[PDB]
């Protein structure tokens, strides 16, 4: 195991109790580096390993679609973890008070947690460090190359982050070792019942008092991601590089909700893809999305504290947008109109309806749905707020570094370039509705999501 995957957050007095793994971003038993790093340090200490998950108070900021998808996987994870004699403990409340009290009550020896560059995670780490006296480590279990090792600074483009991540693939793209089993605070069903009950008033309903979310598209679970990845390699991998810009076809891997919650490892997906025989043009297209653009999103959120603000934009984009702030917008809609899909664009309305109904809108339409927010907002800062709101609320893969890096590109050209100067939008890359008609059947995408 590579010691570059682990980092030291706080040196402390080594206890004699079980090494506690604070699982958060990577909710899986297989291909979890942090779970394997926590098992080896537990073996060297002749002490059992225990995992802990914190159901935070901010779960009401999302919806039932994210609460049910994440809990259903944990109901499956508790079984698999018990098959290796690893008990799981699910605390409900603030991590700063729950982790520090659990470590003290159980005489923990070492604390381990997965890596997440989001601001809400660094908020929890700041609180737990002030109330613990044992060693505290963090492990990058999400990225193939550790986020602090792929680059020591923010990469302004994909062509400059590609040769750094690819040159480090021969060292970090490796097979996973077996999760050795151990030598020897309520039911998750009750947390789902009471949690959904508090989320029913804010459930996305239609006019007929019926909900919008269709929860039969992506079944959750670690075994569920096993079948989705196998179905993509066998059926959709050969045709990926040619129909990934066509939202009328379901030609994507559909692994993003399993990737966000950590129910599947991107390293495991790359391993099976790299050994699969298919079109080299389609293989390069998928690896560039799951390796480059995915791990550069963690690069954007790690080295830019204001990743969700106007200040993280490139210097050319801030000057371009500022030079067009006072331009008369074509039309201005409110958050309630963008949320209900009540605009003058049927293609945009169809992209919002797919976001409302499935919780996973096509990748190409995500670029159109977010850029049109900037064209129909009072200011770039308002377009950022509206885009991040509708993304984090309805996307099953929402509240992920991929979203903020994808939103900062549509509204601020992050990891892009300067194009022709237009009004309102400035030099940000513009995508027209007529340009989408010559790209795919827009009429089929609209009629599909009435
Ligand atoms: C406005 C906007 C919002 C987005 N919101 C999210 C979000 O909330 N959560 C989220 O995980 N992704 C988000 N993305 C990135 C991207 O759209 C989705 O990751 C992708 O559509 C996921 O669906 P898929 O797995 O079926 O596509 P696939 O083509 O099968 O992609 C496979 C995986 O590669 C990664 N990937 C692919 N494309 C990108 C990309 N452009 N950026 C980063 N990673 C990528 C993803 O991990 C993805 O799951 C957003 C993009 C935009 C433009």
């Amino acid at each position: 195991m590579n010691p570059k995957r682990i980092r030291a957050l706080k040196s402390g007095k080594q206890g004699d109790g079980p090494v506690v793994y604070w699982m958060s971003r990577d909710q899986r038993a297989e291909d979890n580096w942090a779970l394997l790093f926590s098992r080896a340090i537990a073996k060297e200490a002749n002490v059992p390993v225990v995992v802990v998950f914190c159901l935070t108070d901010e779960f009401l900021e999302a919806g039932i679609r994210q609460y049910e998808f994440m809990l259903k996987g944990l109901q499956e994870l508790e079984v698999s973890l018990s098959r290796k004699k690893i008990p799981s403990f699910f605390l409900r409340g603030d991590p700063g008070e729950k982790i520090s009290r659990f470590v003290k009550d159980y005489n923990a020896g070492t604390l381990v947690t997965d890596f997440s560059p989001l601001r809400i995670k660094n908020q929890w780490i700041e609180k737990v460090i002030s109330g613990i006296s044992i060693p505290f480590f963090e492990v990058d279990a999400h990225n193939v190359v550790p986020c602090w090792e792929a680059s020591q600074k923010h990469e302004y483009a994909a062509h400059t982050f590609r040769p750094k991540l690819y040159a480090l693939l021969p060292e970090f793209l490796e097979e996973f070792p077996e999760l050795e089993p151990n030598s020897v605070v309520e039911t998750l069903s009750d947390v789902l019942e009471t949690g959904v009950k508090a989320l029913l008033p804010e459930r996305a309903l239609l006019k007929n008092k019926d909900p919008l979310f269709e929860p039969w598209h992506f079944e959750p679970g670690e075994k569920a991601a096993k079948k989705v990845m196998e179905s993509f390699i066998a059926d959709r991998l050969d045709s990926y590089g040619a129909l990934r810009n066509d939202p009328t076809k379901n030609m994507l891997s559909n692994l993003s909700p399993y990737l966000h919650f950590g129910q599947i490892s991107s390293q495991r997906v790359v391993l099976e893809v790299e050994k699969a025989e298919s079109n080299p043009g389609s293989k390069k297209a998928f690896l560039d999305e799951i390796l480059i653009w995915k791990e550069i999103s963690d690069n954007f959120c790690y080295y830019n504290p204001g990743y969700d603000g106007f200040e993280s934009f490139p210097s050319w984009a801030k000057e371009s947008l500022n030079a067009h702030r006072n331009d008369v917008r074509s039309h201005i809609y409110t958050l309630e109109e963008f949320e209900a899909g009540k605009t003058h664009d049927p293609l945009w309305n169809a992209s919002q309806m797919e976001l409302l109904s499935t919780g996973k809108m096509h990748g190409y339409t995500r670029m159109y749905w977010a850029k049109k927010i900037l064209e129909w907002s009072e200011s770039p800062e308002k377009a950022l707020e509206i885009a991040i709101c509708l993304n984090d609320r309805y996307e099953l893969d929402g509240r992920d570094p991929n979203g903020y890096a994808g939103i900062a590109w549509s509204i601020g050209g992050v990891h892009d370039r300067a194009w022709g100067e237009r009004e309102v939008t400035g030099k940000i890359r513009y995508m027209s509705y007529e340009g989408c008609k010559r790209k795919f059947d827009v009429k089929l995408y609209i009629e599909k999501y009435s």
